[PDB]
C-alpha cells in the first residue's frame, strides 16, 4: 500500500469529502467504516452523525497534509466515489473515529481490507470504553 497527496476541497460528512487527487475533483470515501448518517432521508440525521462530522471537519482542517491510501482491490465503489485510508498529517482518519466511538466497523469487501483487524481492535477499545455510539 502506498500514500499519495491530495488536497482537501470540501468535507461533506463524518465519511464522504471531496478532495483534487491527481489535478481532479473527485469524492472519497472512508474504507471500512461507517459514521451516522445526516443526510439521507431512508437514514435521516442519526446520531452522532452531526458530531462525526465536527470531529472530522477539525481534523481535516487544520492539516498540514492529507494523503490517500488505497487498499489491494478496487479503488473506486458504485458511486464512482474512491476508496482508501486517509490520512490527516500521518493520523489515519478511518481509525481516529473508530477509536472515539464516532464510527463502526463497515462494509468490509475483500480484498480491499489491509487494516481491518488494526480497525477492529480499536473499535473493541471504543466499544469497552463506551464511548458515544457504544454508550
Ligand atoms: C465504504 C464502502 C461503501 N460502499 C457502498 C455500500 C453502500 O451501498 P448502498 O448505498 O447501496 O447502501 C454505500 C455506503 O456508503 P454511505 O455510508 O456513504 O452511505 O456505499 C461500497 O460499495 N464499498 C465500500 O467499501
Ligand atoms: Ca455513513
Amino acid at each position: 500500500l502506498h500514500k499519495e497527496p491530495a488536497t482537501l476541497i470540501k468535507a461533506i460528512d463524518g465519511d464522504t469529502c471531496k478532495l483534487m487527487y491527481k489535478g481532479q475533483p473527485m469524492t472519497f470515501r472512508l474504507l471500512l467504516v461507517d459514521t451516522p448518517e445526516t443526510k439521507h432521508p431512508k437514514k435521516g440525521v442519526e446520531k452522532y452523525g452531526p458530531e462525526a462530522s465536527a470531529f472530522t471537519k477539525k481534523m481535516v482542517e487544520n492539516a498540514k497534509k492529507i494523503e490517500v491510501e488505497f487498499d489491494k482491490g478496487q479503488r473506486t465503489d458504485k458511486y464512482g466515489r474512491g476508496l482508501a485510508y486517509i490520512y490527516a498529517d500521518g493520523k489515519m482518519v478511518n481509525e481516529a473515529l473508530v477509536r472515539q466511538g464516532l464510527a463502526k466497523v463497515a462494509y468490509v469487501y475483500k480484498p480491499n481490507n489491509t487494516h481491518e483487524q488494526h480497525l477492529r481492535k480499536s473499535e473493541a477499545q471504543a466499544k469497552k470504553e463506551k464511548l458515544n455510539i457504544w454508550s
